[PDB]
């Protein structure tokens, strides 16, 4: 395993998106993971439809559109549905709509997904390096998270009580302090150009390694 990894360098991460008034962070976290796999298997990088998950991966999957969801059930939907549209053909309107999936504009498919063991940052590291970007949940209820702008984020009062779905696109160390490179979905005005570096190997800080998962085409 390399001392550091940044899947952006490998051209496997689309542009940071802005979820707006719709709390579909789970939707963005899920598509982000698939996008990296689509690129890794077709040399083509395309933003996948988050709206597609918000309108179609609903009750049967335990998801509530703009009111919250699960990355794993989002993957199962893509498998059951055998496809998901691209952002271009099924744009993000930031609100729940009637499912408008159209296989004519399918951009990717999913074969299965894997959930990693709870709290194991060493397994997450091995996955991020060898498999690609991993979808994880983090405790982002503290203001210190919102006010973030630079450096390795460390919040003493963080817990493993996750509530926000995001994407781990790499890891490394900045001045001795280890970190996870996390892509957020609050626009480019958050942290450093939409990303945030979170403390690594600090006892599953903010529960970043609590519920990791990634898709496989
Ligand atoms: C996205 C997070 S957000 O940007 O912090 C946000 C804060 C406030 C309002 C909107 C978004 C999203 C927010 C849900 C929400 C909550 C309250 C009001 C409106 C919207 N969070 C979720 O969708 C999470 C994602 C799953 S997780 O990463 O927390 C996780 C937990 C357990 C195992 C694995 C991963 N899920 C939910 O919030 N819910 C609630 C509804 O039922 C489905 C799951």
């Amino acid at each position: 395993l390399p001392d550091s990894v940044d899947w952006r360098e490998k051209g496997c991460v689309t542009e940071v998106k802005y979820q707006g008034s719709c709390g579909a962070c789970w939707a963005f976290s899920a598509v982000g993971a698939l996008e990296a796999q689509l690129k890794l298997k077709t040399g083509k990088l395309v933003s996948l439809s988050a709206q597609n998950l918000v309108d179609c991966s609903t009750e049967k999957y335990g998801n509530k559109g703009c009111n919250g969801g699960f990355m794993t059930t989002a993957f199962q939907y893509i498998i059951d549905n055998k496809g998901i549209d691209s952002d271009a053909s099924y744009p993000y309107k930031a609100m729940d709509q009637k499912c408008q999936y159209d296989s004519k504009y399918r951009a990717a498919t999913c074969r299965k997904y894997t959930e990693l063991p709870y709290g194991r940052e060493d397994v997450l590291k091995e996955a991020v390096a060898n498999k690609g970007p991993v979808s994880v949940g983090v405790d982002a209820r503290h203001p210190s998270f919102f006010l973030y702008r630079s450096g390795v984020y460390y919040e003493p009062s963080c817990t493993q009580n996750v509530n926000h779905g995001v994407l781990v696109v790499g890891y490394g160390d900045l001045n001795g302090k280890e970190y996870w490179l996390v892509k957020n979905s609050w626009g480019h005005n958050f942290g450093e150009k939409g990303y945030i570096r979170m403390a690594r190997n600090k006892g599953n800080h903010c529960g970043i390694a609590s519920f990791p998962s990634y898709p496989e085409i």
